[PDB]
């Protein structure tokens, strides 16, 4: 059957008097607005990617669309698709980043560790028979290795104890810490202090969930782990006792932080 019938059937009035600033000036990636400034509406983000950036940002927004049934996270309002660009608009989560309130209250540290932890609990108790995206260490190396081959890793950013070290030198030596035992949970993929949201003193939320999918826990845990380490080792030690790991698997940390140097 074809019907043949001739019938018939956005973003311009979604932005209506909000005043524009562009934040994370110098971060990697799409371009993001922050809305902001008109008189009885939400503070909104726009997320603009063009070219490969745009695959990026259509990632994130079908995780978003996911991960929003089970965790708090910020609202979809218009997503737009284009042959070379996508455009996400999405509610912003009022607050202020873990990074920032940990700068602002050294003293409440522990608390928000404490509560990063119990958090990232939540997040990995998810059961993966829900979750649609695979994130594993197998597709995250392919894609590492891409971002080497294509030029596209940023070797001034590397971690301490990998500074000056050539791009393939991070590669080879990262493979020697393979294999290691499978464990398979919901991950965030880019669990870091700027991505982890509090107001008024309590975590409501996270964002940046482009690389959400099953894999390791210690994706999460060894970027947040790793965040902690610019604060105290106390902070990074009491991370992992809240979890609940007696152990720290120091092969599996190391190898999700050489990884996420790729990226
Ligand atoms: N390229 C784009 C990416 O840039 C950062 O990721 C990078 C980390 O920042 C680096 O680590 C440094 O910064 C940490 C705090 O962020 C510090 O604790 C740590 N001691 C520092 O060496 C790490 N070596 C590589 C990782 N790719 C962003 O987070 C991520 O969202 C973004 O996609
Ligand atoms: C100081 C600060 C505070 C928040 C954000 C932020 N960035 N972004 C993205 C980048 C995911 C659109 C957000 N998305 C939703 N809510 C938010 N609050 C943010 C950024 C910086
Ligand atoms: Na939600």
């Amino acid at each position: 059957q074809r019907e043949t019938s001739c019938s018939r059937p956005n973003l311009d009035a979604d932005l209506y008097g909000y005043r524009w600033a562009r934040d994370n000036v110098g971060q990697s990636g799409a371009t993001i607005y922050r809305l902001y400034g008109k008189p009885n509406a939400p503070e909104l983000f726009l997320k603009h990617g063009k070219g490969s950036v745009a695959n990026d940002v259509t990632d994130e927004m079908v995780r978003l669309n996911w991960l929003t049934a089970f965790m708090p996270l910020p609202t979809i309002k218009h997503f737009i698709r284009t042959p070379d660009d996508a455009w996400l608009l999405t509610t912003a989560i009022p607050g202020k980043t873990a990074f920032q309130v940990l700068e602002e209250y050294p003293d409440s540290g522990e608390n928000i560790v404490d509560a990063l932890a119990v958090f990232l609990r939540r997040l990995h108790s998810i059961p993966v028979c829900n979750c649609p995206f695979n994130s594993d260490r197998v597709f995250r190396l392919a894609q590492a290795q891409s971002r080497m081959n294509n030029g596209l890793v940023d070797a001034s950013d590397f971690d301490d104890e990998r500074n000056g070290w050539p791009v393939e030198q991070v590669w080879k030596e990262m493979h020697k810490l393979l294999p290691f035992s499978p464990d398979s949970v919901v991950t965030h993929g880019d669990f870091s202090l700027d991505n982890l949201i509090f107001d008024e003193g309590k975590l409501i939320g996270c964002i940046d969930v482009g690389r959400v999918g099953i894999a390791d826990r210690y994706q999460d845990l060894a970027i947040l782990w790793n965040c902690l380490g610019e604060f105290s080792p106390s902070l990074q030690k009491r991370l992992f006792q809240k979890y609940g790991i007696d152990n720290p698997d120091m092969n599996k940390l190391q190898f999700h932080l050489m990884l996420d140097e790729f990226f």
